[PDB]
């Protein structure tokens, strides 16, 4: 969709887990996933439904994964005042 949301509504006001880690693999990929995160996961059959199961059962991986999204809102473009 070319088409951007030119409107002062925040329709990513409260991303979830399974379209976080896919912007991150869309964004970044893998291989930074797999670095910053210390486990062999992102780099062992890449697969978003498997790495999300992975997280539900590995909280603190799950835990740094919204923190590299972080990493990527800092780097993004902030939103101005109203």
């Amino acid at each position: 969709m070319a088409l951007i949301m030119t409107q002062q509504n925040n329709p990513l006001h409260g991303i979830t887990l399974q379209k976080l880690l896919t912007e991150l693999v869309e964004h970044y990929g893998w291989e930074e996933l797999s670095y910053m995160v210390n486990i062999n996961c992102f780099k062992k059959d890449p697969s978003i439904k498997s790495s999300l199961k992975f997280l539900r059962k590995t909280d603190w991986a799950r835990e740094r994964v919204e923190n590299i999204y972080l990493k990527l809102q800092r780097h993004k473009e902030r939103n101005q005042l109203e």
